[PDB]
């Protein structure tokens, strides 16, 4: 094969393979892409693309092509798209809701500007409602709006929210797991 042969297997060993739904496996994906790519280089588009579908095996149709899966983010979206049957950024709030819910905020806020296509804000204002503790909220509206650019805010959003997560010491929902 021209590039990469993909190790799959190891990859799904890195998401721990397809959770319930195919519904989720978008958004299931937007958190195990990160360790897919540790897996996998995945230096090709088409890669990324074949990773995916491979992952899930049986998905109706989230069977992307190596031409849409460029970047992760424009795949898992595309996956809930395919189950969604896509949104005018009405489904958004909902796509958040049910990530937060699951997996965290700062996950949800991974997939809903994924999902959303990098205008993280709307996803943002859905995934603000989410957080833990006040504190992490109000740090976070705080720092994150304060980046250097739009897509600065969008991009350490998630590093904030973790780091919010770090002085306040919790793993997210206000714990403060952190000794001090």
């Amino acid at each position: 094969p021209i590039g990469t042969v993909i190790p799959i297997q190891h990859i799904r060993s890195v998401t721990g393979e397809p959770p319930r739904n195919p519904r989720e496996i978008p958004i299931w994906l937007g958190r195990n892409a990160p360790a897919i790519d540790g897996v996998f280089p995945v230096t090709t588009p088409d890669l990324r693309c074949r990773i995916i579908n491979a992952i899930l095996g049986g998905n109706i149709g989230l069977s992307l092509t190596p031409g849409d899966c460029l970047t992760w983010d424009s795949a898992v979206a595309t996956l809930f798209i395919r189950t969604h049957g896509t949104f005018p950024m009405h489904q958004l709030g909902n796509v958040i809701k049910g990530i937060v819910d699951q997996e965290g905020v700062a996950t949800a806020y991974t997939l809903g500007m994924m999902l959303s296509g990098q205008n993280y804000q709307l996803v943002s204002g859905i995934i603000r409602g989410y957080l833990p503790g006040q504190a992490v909220v109000t740090a976070l509206q705080q720092r994150l709006d304060q980046e250097i650019d739009d897509q600065t805010r969008a991009e350490t959003f998630i590093q904030h929210l973790n780091a919010v997560y770090e002085i306040l010491g919790l793993n997210a929902r206000g714990q403060s797991i952190r000794l001090e």
